[PDB]
């Protein structure tokens, strides 16, 4: 019963793999909304151009997100972190998704997938609405951008076996990222086949050829992490580990 | 062969826990350090004593240090961010071991442990070098406390079957920290026996009994994760796991 033993690795390995990713994916997630919180309280305390330019041009602040910019609700004026980009000339931040979202909230949010204004690259944002000290009138709003094909090779960075990958969506199915970018931002049927989220471990047929998938939620969105498995190649992946233990361990 | 199985699949455990947690651990230290790196930037623009309080005084500083303060090589003052905090009426930062660090070194360390100025408690502190932007000239140094307390706590979330724990070393083997904080700061031998590390995994009698020890190196520190763990307790936690998921395959 060493098939038994083998399988049932398979299918409580499935299970830990989307758990584990789906924490780790919050924590970073978490991290980066911190860090967008924390310059835009700073901007808040001064939101004079140059204070603006010297708390989002800090390396931390270029490393840990593609691009951020502070739109005017006054002018549609902007102040960015990069004097390499350049929208177009009628581009105006308070139309933008990242603007309205963070306005009509009035908290952080990060938002669905959408077009980049200047690479046309599908993308989400965190966004944080900018209210002045003393009056608390609303000033604009500041994204913070987040590359969708970094966040997919991040959240693959966990061993598989070979036999699948990581994947997030929304919880209406959307892609927000997949190791593919043609997905991003599109239903993840295009995909999997399947349409909605079903959070139970279940066996999915792509291309004629049956595989696992399993989500969990991630906490602090309303995302999921998905996985896709070749059970198949996953034993015989764990199978020979197995085999390789027990000769090792005859010599050693 | 099952306790063959089940023996081996213990031995890998105590492996994968240790790297697993020098692999976190490096994450979050190298996320704390990032966030100082940025907070000392900011000061080193506008170290004026209400700006630095602006920066050193929000939420994310707040949450992700113990305490923080600026110390001035100029008269010994100091900025910080917590009105509450008071190391009595001769403290001077610039004898201080974070103060020096940071000066000597002239660029982010963390400090090995030392005691507290007004609590006594051991810790650890990022402690950065604050140099004028004109002339590159030292003005003094911030530190950033850690608490070991904390550090400790944070590596144990890890999974360990009931049957032991996780422990930060330097490399010399002095405790950085342990789920005991009467052993923070002091040589590990206080609860290991062993004095120096050993990174292969080895057996070690403490109290008459057996148990495993694994290290793994942290990236970005000269430190090591290390597990002890009683391998009989493990052994029976994933025989009951093979035996329940047996059962509830029979019926589900």
């Amino acid at each position: 019963s060493v098939r038994d033993e083998i399988r049932s690795m398979v299918s409580d390995s499935v299970d830990e793999i989307v758990d584990g990713v789906s924490k780790t994916t919050a924590e970073v997630i978490n991290g980066r909304k911190s860090i967008a919180q924390y310059a835009t309280s700073l901007i808040e305390s001064n939101p004079e151009p140059d204070n603006v330019r010297t708390i989002i041009s800090q390396p931390l602040i270029k490393n840990t997100f593609l691009l951020v910019g502070f739109g005017l609700e006054k002018d549609g004026s902007n102040i960015n972190n990069d004097p390499s980009w350049n929208p177009g000339p009628t581009w105006d931040p308070r139309v933008r998704p990242w603007y309205k979202d963070a306005k009509n909230a009035g908290k952080l949010v990060i938002t669905a997938p959408y077009a980049d204004s200047a690479s046309g690259e599908i993308l989400v944002s965190v966004a944080t609405p900018v209210k002045d000290s003393a009056t608390g009138q609303f000033l604009g709003s500041i994204f913070y951008d987040v590359s969708l094909a970094e966040l997919a090779e991040l959240v693959n960075e966990v061993k598989l076996f070979d036999a699948g990958y990581v994947f997030i969506v929304s919880e209406d199915g959307t892609t927000i990222a997949h190791p593919k970018k043609e997905f991003n931002g599109k239903p993840m049927s295009e995909f999997l086949g399947e349409s909605k989220i079903n959070v139970d471990t279940h066996q999915v047929i792509i291309n004629g050829k049956p595989y696992a998938v399993s989500f969990s939620d991630v906490e602090g969105e309303d995302w999921y992490v998905g996985v896709v498995i070749d059970e198949e190649i996953a034993y015989a992946a764990l199978d020979e580990l197995r085999r390789s233990t027990l000769i090792h361990h005859h010599h050693h």
